[PDB]
């Protein structure tokens, strides 16, 4: 018995492959004709109907502006999924790439704050990201970003998630911290200079990142709050998503523009 979710194969065209991988592909393509879509095939090999229609009602459910939306899916396998189409990619490959170089900190701060709308959309629900980070965000006109692909990246995970397995809201405010960074460096890795290993040693014993060249200490402040030790006392995504809509008038209202932010 299938719910309203499904389409006919028909339906879709794919035209234009975007990525790859162990799960499967990714594909732009067009439904019913007229509709500009994002596909995602599942290879027949992968994990099945026991484990994709628990993890299915997750993107079935959610429903927001800054998170990308489920328009479709083809259940029996081989598997398609149907997603809205985000022209300009992930968000990693577009600091990295050709845009970085014009892209400055109030353009980057509006990117955050939106992120921080669908992650608030998220902790109002009470749902968990688990791996929040520049490679799971996407882009689209008008810089309109929106998150994606919900649960190794230590670096971004908060340390009780890393060691213990707690993964909350709050290990996701963690991410958003480091998520930051890639922003305020045009996508670097961070920690850089530092394999996993030395990660976790150094975030245990206390080291932060600090403050990224050009980047406002505001800013950095804002990263250190989001890497408390005591999950309890990291901020919400309410109050995360507050401050950096408001950012230039409340926190940095003399904020001049400099050569790289
Ligand atoms: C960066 C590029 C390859 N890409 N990836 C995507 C993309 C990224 C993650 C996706 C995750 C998806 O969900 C995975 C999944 C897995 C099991 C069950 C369900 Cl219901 C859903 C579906 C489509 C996706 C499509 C994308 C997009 N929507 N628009 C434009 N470009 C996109």
């Amino acid at each position: 018995a299938k719910d309203a979710w499904e389409i006919p194969r028909e339906s879709l065209r794919l035209e234009v492959k975007l990525g790859q991988g162990c799960f499967g592909e990714v594909w732009m393509g067009t439904w019913n004709g007229t509709t500009r879509v994002a596909i995602k095939t599942l290879k027949p090999g992968t994990m099945s109907p026991e484990a994709f229609l628990q993890e299915a009602q997750v993107m079935k459910k959610l429903r927001h502006e800054k998170l990308v939306q489920l328009y479709a899916v083809v259940s029996e396998e081989p598997i398609y999924i149907v997603t809205e189409y985000m022209s300009k990619g992930s968000l990693l490959d577009f600091l990295k790439g050709e845009m970085g170089k014009y892209l400055r900190l109030p353009q980057l701060v509006d990117m955050a704050a939106q992120i921080a709308s669908g992650m608030a959309y998220v902790e109002r629900m009470n749902y968990v990201h688990r791996d929040l980070r520049a490679a799971n965000i996407l882009v689209g006109e008008n810089l309109v970003c929106k998150v994606a692909d919900f649960g190794f990246p230590i670096k971004w995970t908060a340390p009780e998630a890393a060691l213990y397995g707690r993964f909350t809201i709050k290990s996701d405010v963690w991410s958003f911290g480091i998520l930051l960074t890639e922003l305020t460096t045009k996508g670097r890795v961070p920690y850089p200079g530092m394999v996993n290993r030395e990660v976790l040693d150094q975030v245990e014993r206390g080291y932060r990142m600090p403050c990224p060249p050009e980047c406002p200490e505001s800013l950095h402040d804002l990263m250190c709050q989001c890497w408390r030790k005591d999950p309890e006392e990291r901020p919400t995504f309410e109050y995360l998503q507050a401050f950096l809509e408001d950012y230039f008038t409340s926190t940095e209202p003399q904020y001049q523009p400099g050569e790289n932010l």
